[PDB]
């Protein structure tokens, strides 16, 4: 299934670990707060994070710096409040890796998904 579809979190809902690691883009899963609940492969090899020791660490404060803004951020703690998260945007990825360009896609799980794909 594709980065983008319109019913993506409903493709996504019925997945186990090993599917979510066969995407062709980097999916991340975060409660409210921004902790992360999933991780996939996609996501550690754009990177260079262990899907494994990620889990359970908060994306904004401390895995991702970078996203802290309103850009990002901003954009993520708005739809979690309005209920209805689902906004794609470009961003760049630069702590602790080489700067990499990205597209981002927020949605909200049918929790909330980011997903990644290398631009």
């Amino acid at each position: 299934v594709a980065f983008g579809s319109e019913d993506i979190e409903n493709t996504l809902a019925k997945m186990d670990d090993g599917q979510l690691d066969g995407l062709a883009f980097g999916a991340i899963q975060l409660d409210g707060d921004g902790n992360i609940l999933q991780y996939n492969a996609a996501e550690g090899d754009i990177t260079g994070r262990d899907p494994k020791q990620v889990i359970g660490k908060n994306f904004f404060k401390d895995v991702a710096p970078c996203t802290d803004s309103p850009e990002f951020y901003g954009k993520f703690k708005e739809g979690v409040a309005s209920g209805n998260l689902n906004t794609m945007f470009e961003y760049t990825f630069d702590y602790q890796m080489t700067p990499t360009k990205v597209k981002v896609h927020m949605k909200k799980a049918l929790s909330y998904w980011v997903f990644v794909k290398r631009v």
